[PDB]
C-alpha cells in the first residue's frame, strides 16, 4: 500500500491510518550527477483531489508539506517528506479498462527520506536547494 | 461509460440519460507548468452520425459553443464542460480487426471540471480555467 | 466489408454488389488544424489492380473518381467519394503468413463523406482545395 | 512459396520448377511520388550456397544481368523481373532461436511486374519501369 | 545470486557469506574503443537499508573507497572490484505490480575483474584497468 | 552449434571438435553499398575469455586470427576466418534469468567466408581493406 498526503488537498482512501489521503498506483523519482533532481511523479485514479491538483497546477499555488508513505502489506518502512511543493503537471486518460487515472508531477525545495529497519533504527537522507 | 455532448453535433448513443450524444471509447488531456500549457482535449469514438459534422467543423474552423464530457460508474462522477470549442484534428482508421474509429482533438477558451462525491451526492469539487 | 472502386483500375472482389472492385483490409485518413489534409491510405492484398496502381503511381496519371464504401456485415453506412486522384505511394511486402499485401496512398482535390442513419436520412461533409 | 533466380548465383531450392534458385522468406519494395522515388528491392533467405557470391558481388559492385522473383500459390501469380542489378546491402544474423538468415537489398535500372489471373490463365496485367 | 558490497553502505541480504551486503537484481556495464570509453557501472536493487545512504552520497558527490560486485552459481565465479567510486545516478520507481526498486549508476577510477575457473578452483583469469 | 576461435583467447566449450573455443549465442554482420563493412558481432555467456576480451579491448591489442564456425546439429557448413582483429566493444549484462552475457564487437583487415555444399564443393568470398 502506497499513500500520499498533500496539504490542503484531500483524497478518498478508506484506510484506517491514512483516511482521506491519496492512494498511489505508481511512482517514480530520480536524481543524477550539485545534483539534477527531477520532479516527483505519482499516479492515482481520478478522485476528490483531482480538481484541486488541477487548480493548484494552473495557479502555481504552493503546498507546505507533502508526505509519501510505503507500507508492507503493516510496517511503514519508507517515508519521503517534501517542502514547498509546486504541482507542475497533470496528465489524465481513460479507456474501455478500470477508472481513468491521472499522473501528477511536482517540484519541492526540500526533502527527507526515512527508511525503517527491523524493529531497529532508521536511516535517512535529505536535500535542500 | 463515457459520453460527450457537442453543440449542434448529435451522436447516436441509445443510453436513456444521454440519448443522441457521442459514446467515448478513450480520452486524454493534460496541463503542464513550464501560464499553464493546456493541451487540446482528445477523444475517440466509432465512426458515427457525428463524424461528418465533426469533419466539416474542423475543415471550416467553425466554433462550437458548448461541449460536455461525462464519466459514469450509476453516478455521473466527473463532468468537464468546455466553452468555445474548435475541432483541431480528425484522424480515422479501420482494419479487418475491428467498426472503424476516429480520434478527435479540440481547442477551447474555458473549461470547468466537477468531481461529484457521494456517501452510502454529498458534494462536488470543482476547478475552472480560462484562457 | 470494405471496398474501394478506382476509375479504370479493376480489382477482383467476388461480392455481388461490388464485383470487380478492390477489397480493402485496413485504411486511414486524417485532417488537422485552412486545414492540413493527408493522403488517403488503404491496404489490400497484391491483386489485379496492383500493377495498374504501380503504373499510375510511376506516371502521375490522374484518376477521375474513386469511391470507398463501408458495409455492415448489409447497410452501406459510410461512403467517401474522391475526385482528381493521384496515386502517391505503393508499398508492398510479404512473409512466410497470408498473401503479400500492399499499401496505397493517394491524393485528391475534392471529397464527399456520406454517413447513412437507420432507415433515416444521411449526414454529409465535403471539401475542396 | 517465393523464389528468386539471380544470374550467376545459384541457390539450393529443391522445388521441381525452381531447382537451384533461392527460396525467399520475406521481401519488400516501395515506390513513392514526392520522377518516382523507387526503393531497392529487399529479400531475406537462409544463409546458403548463394550467400558468399552475393557478398562478393556486393563488395565489388559487380553487375548482375537478370533477376527474377516469383510468388506462387500452384499458380505463379506474380513475377517481377529486374535488369542490371547491383547488390547494395548484405546483413546476416543468427541466434540460438533459429538457421541464420540474411537480408539482401539491390539496385536495378529496369523492372517488369506481371500479375497473372486465372479462371475456374485468362491473362496477365503488367507494369514496367525504367530509370 | 548477485551481490554488491559498498564501503560504508550496508544492505540487508540474509545470505550467510554476504550478510548485510546489497542483493542485485540486474546490472550492466560497457566499454568501447572509438583510450577506451568506459561506462558507469549500473545495478538495480529493491529499495532497502542502503537506499537513503546511496541517495546522500550521490547528492553530495561523496567518494566511496571500495565496491565489490559478485556473481555466484555455489562458486563465486566472477568478481569485479572498483576503486574510488562516485554515485552518478539514483532512479527509483514503484507500481501496484511490484517492492519498488532503484537503479544505481557509479563512477570509478580503477577496476579489477576476476573470473574463477573450477574443475570436477583451478585458477583465475583477470583483467584490470585504471583511468 | 556455433563456435568462435580467437587467437590467444580460450573459451570453455566442451565440444570434442571445438574444445576450449567460445560457444556463440547470437551473431551478426553486415555490409552495405568500395563497401562499408561493419564490425563483426557475437554474444556469449560471461566465461574464461571474458577478462581477456576486456583487456584486449582496453589495450587495442591485435589478434592474428579468428575463426567462426556454424555446424548443423554434423557438417561444418559455414566458416568465416578473420585477420588482424581488434576488439572494439564489450557489453555485459545480467538479470534474475540464465547467466549474464556479453556482446563483443571486433574489426578485421581481411576475411574469408567458406560455405560447404552437400558432400560437394565449397563456395567462397573474401575481402581486404
Amino acid at each position: 500500500d502506497m499513500f500520499i498526503k498533500i496539504d490542503g488537498i484531500e483524497g478518498e482512501s478508506l484506510d484506517a491510518n491514512h483516511k482521506n489521503e491519496i492512494q498511489v498506483l505508481a511512482w517514480n523519482w530520480d536524481v543524477a550527477q550539485k545534483a539534477s533532481v527531477s520532479d516527483f511523479c505519482f499516479a492515482h485514479y481520478i478522485d476528490k483531489a483531482s480538481p484541486n491538483l488541477l487548480s493548484y497546477c494552473l495557479l502555481g499555488k504552493h503546498i507546505k508539506n507533502v508526505q509519501f508513505v510505503l507500507r508492507k502489506a503493516p510496517l511503514e518502512y519508507l517515508t519521503i517528506k517534501f517542502t514547498d511543493v509546486i504541482i507542475t503537471r497533470v496528465d489524465m486518460a481513460g479507456s474501455l479498462e478500470t477508472r481513468p487515472r491521472e499522473e501528477i508531477r511536482f517540484s519541492f525545495t526540500k526533502m527527507t527520506q526515512d527508511y525503517v529497519m527491523q524493529k531497529s533504527g532508521v536511516i535517512s537522507a535529505n536535500y535542500d536547494v
